[PDB]
């Protein structure tokens, strides 16, 4: 059988993945991105200001991991939005909509019991390395 | 590198995906389907009657998104069943078993803190566009 | 279009998947593995001793499903660690790190409201059938 | 391993087989096209007029086989031009150029000792089913 | 990019190489088979009896190369029949038909000026490793 | 279906086209290389010295086309050696061996009636872009 490419993604522009995981793994053409919190890459802790500020930082973190893999937000095909409070969905969704223009990823959003670091939002994503011919 | 196909799936037979997400995204041969609640496509709200009725509607919604992608339930390879109450697993599983006959998807099922719309069940799925040669 | 391979994975060395799901599904080159609890394959119930003992059993279960698919832990590309208590993350992570040496999977870890069987940890994984050429 | 598509291409718009071969075989996305003489599709006989008329008919036949496989001449990636007479090279090149207007295929062209039915030219091709990317 | 499988196919059931070539090369799923003369595998000499016997032996040799690559004649998608004498066309066609019983490959068949060792026929082939889909 | 890469390979390090063909076509990962005569790349004329010198130049030209496509001779999977004179077989084999040092391609080699420009040898090839796996 063919030997498929696997690339470990690492960038200093996003919180370091310490311990036995990677920021993202590209395998064949699919990139599995680890869930990102609203963590500042240089502080090792949550940015202040609550769920809206954390959502902006989380998506900035995802964007920097995508860039390191040669992609941008147009390559995302599926995402999961995990919340500490379901009532924060609308506010987080108003941040999320700023990162996508069309051909939107599949998505699930729901409230979990707790996230690491006391986070109020965590975003996971799957992307596919381009080029991609988008039909509809 | 080759340009892989990406298709955005949209059908009126399932609740519309309003905002920055799609009902499903087909990319290469893999379809990522957004989590479906027991929402009536024409009412914009949960069907009445509780978790069993919602589970039937959620799976009907998934079925209509699959059809729009040229698939049926035999193309599903992985699913996630999210519950408002773990004790509803058996009742939801008795609905779920009606949609699959053999070569069953991988699955995870667990209780979350809250789903959108006050839902009691949400189902996510991954499918692969056929033809598929099923070995075992 | 080409007919892609789908294989249903079943091994007696891991808890049987009773009902309408499979331990894992291999489709093309990607293996979707059902979430595994710290369940003893021969008892049908959780191993005693708490979250650390359950985490060891869960990962042993994943390992036996991988073996049945012709893989080992080096083929895992993404994993999810679901917890009954976020404060158990460090203890579970000290077990998890024993199964991986390098080129670590993408990962998400968080606390859910409840797992089946009263479990304190559940691990889901995605693997890709080898050979894999790991770049970095 | 996956099961790859293999399809026999057959159209009555190209000449019937005069031996144990298919007009073309599509396998995965590559189409191997049998050598075409300048035979009229309805009668199976070589068209009159010599190498120029036979070359036009052979390429017309290839075109109908490509069309049956959902392709046109832009899908051809390689071709072989077998001549009964190397002095016909310039004449056949001028015919050939009119069918392959862009993304010219790779090619080999030379004289053999004899072609079936006394043909003056026979043309083989390899195509790849689209879509293909552009420069 | 992915690393594609490339394997040299070699079997003692087919004649040893008399030059700098492999019996066949498998790359991804396509198998390019070298031109086969009607040589006996054990001795490397052309079998007696002329074009009919040489054609049978050449096709038998192709069959053993296919078998070594996990294939049979149904995996062949394209072939080339090189003749020393175009008048042998009907005789070679009748031999060839007995090996290719279904899904007939694409083909080109014609006379060249000379084959190695004075062979009267040489046959090349391209195959695709299965599984392949059916009509 | 996916859009497969198709690229015309063209380098001034190999001779300019003297007809309606590209030096090579890359499609997906397979490279079809046009027949190369022993023509000098700068002048387009056959090198003096007969079949041995022409064979070296033809293979040098193939090498430059492979290099333009990010390949070398180890990527070649199949080749065809067309001779004006079958008695040159041993001489051409000795030249050919010096370029293909490992993983020898599949091959067909025989005499045709005439080559363009009065060439004594013409060589075609098929390559697959790497990476390829090893034994
Ligand atoms: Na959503
Ligand atoms: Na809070
Ligand atoms: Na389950
Ligand atoms: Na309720
Ligand atoms: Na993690
Ligand atoms: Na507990």
């Amino acid at each position: 059988m063919s030997s498929l490419v696997r690339r470990i993604i690492s960038t200093a522009k996003a919180p370091a993945a310490i311990g036995p995981y990677s920021q993202a793994v590209l395998v064949d053409r699919t990139i599995y991105i680890s869930g990102q919190l609203g963590m500042d890459p240089a502080s090792g802790q949550l940015v202040p200001g609550g769920v809206v500020e954390e959502a902006k930082q989380a998506l900035t973190n995802i964007g920097e991991i995508l860039k390191a893999a040669g992609c941008d937000f147009t390559n995302v095909v599926a995402a999961t939005v995990l919340l500490a409070d379901i009532n924060d969905f609308s506010a987080v969704n108003d941040v999320y909509k700023q990162y996508f223009q069309s051909s939107f990823p599949a998505r699930a959003a729901y409230q979990v019991a707790a996230l690491p670091k006391g986070g109020r939002v965590e975003i996971e994503a799957i992307a596919v390395q381009g080029p991609l011919t988008t039909a509809s």
